[PDB]
């Protein structure tokens, strides 16, 4: 359900809601799902990238999104 746009710090809206929710389901995102990409989302996403063997950068491009979808199955 992700768009084709890279999700990164400062973003807001539907892609961020889904990103935070998937990271929460996987145990990485602890805060309130608010749809705003700040420190808590950056931290959770980098920890997800590290755990899943992706380059650790805190930006969700195609490969990170695909891994997050696969990991939430």
């Amino acid at each position: 359900a992700f768009s084709n746009q890279v999700i990164q710090r400062g973003a807001s809206g539907e892609d961020v809601i889904e990103l935070q929710s998937r990271l929460k389901y996987n145990g990485f995102y602890t805060g309130k799902v608010d749809g705003v990409f700040g420190w808590g989302t950056y931290w959770a996403l980098r920890n997800f990238q590290e755990k899943f063997g992706l380059p650790v950068d805190g930006l969700a491009g195609a490969k990170t999104k695909q891994m997050l979808v696969k990991a939430t199955k």
